[PDB]
C-alpha cells in the first residue's frame, strides 16, 4: 500500500463534476475545483486545468493526471513548509503518508493549524496525538476517513486499510 492507493480510497473516483462532503465542485479523485456555487465556476476551472472543453466530464486518465499533480504539490508543499517539514522528516514511511493524506485533504494550512498533534508527533506521543488529533472539527465532520489516518499515525502500520 503507498500513497496513491491509500488517498485512493479515501477520495475514491469520479469522472462527473460533483459535490464534495462540504458541497464543493470537485471532480476525479478529490481535485477541488472551487469554492463558488457556480457549476459554471466549476466547469470553467476544470477547462483550464484539464486543457480543453471538457463539459464536465474527464476522463479516467485525465483524472489520474490531476491526481499525480496534486499528491506530488502536496508534498512539495510540506517540504516548503517551516512548521511541517520538520515534523515530515522525524516520521518513518507509513506515517508521512498520513500526514501528507491530511495535507491533501485540508490544505497545508489547515494541517498547520493542529500544532498541538504535530508537537507530539513530533516527540513520537503516539496515542497521546491520536486523542489530541480526534477533537477536531475534521474528525467530526468525516469521522471514518479522520480514524483511517489516526490509526495509520497512531500505529505506524496500513491496519486501517486493508
Ligand atoms: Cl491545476
Ligand atoms: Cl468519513
Amino acid at each position: 500500500m503507498n500513497i496513491f492507493e491509500m488517498l485512493r480510497i479515501d477520495e475514491g473516483l469520479r469522472l462527473k463534476i460533483y459535490k464534495d462532503t462540504e458541497g464543493y465542485y470537485t471532480i476525479g479523485i478529490g481535485h477541488l475545483l472551487t469554492k463558488s456555487p457556480s457549476l459554471n465556476a466549476a466547469k470553467s476551472e476544470l477547462d483550464k486545468a484539464i486543457g480543453r472543453n471538457t463539459n464536465g466530464v474527464i476522463t479516467k486518465d485525465e483524472a489520474e493526471k490531476l491526481f499525480n499533480q496534486d499528491v506530488d504539490a502536496a508534498v512539495r508543499g510540506i517540504l516548503r513548509n517551516a512548521k511541517l517539514k520538520p515534523v515530515y522528516d522525524s516520521l518513518d514511511a507509513v506515517r508521512r503518508a498520513a500526514l501528507i493524506n491530511m495535507v491533501f485533504q485540508m490544505g497545508e494550512t489547515g494541517v498547520a493549524g493542529f500544532t498541538n498533534s504535530m508537537r507530539m508527533m513530533q516527540q513520537k506521543r503516539w496515542d497521546e496525538a491520536a486523542v489530541n488529533l480526534a477533537k477536531s472539527r475534521w474528525y467530526n465532520q468525516t469521522p471514518n476517513r479522520a480514524k483511517r489516518v489516526i490509526t495509520t499515525f497512531r500505529t505506524g502500520t496500513w491496519d486501517a486499510y486493508k
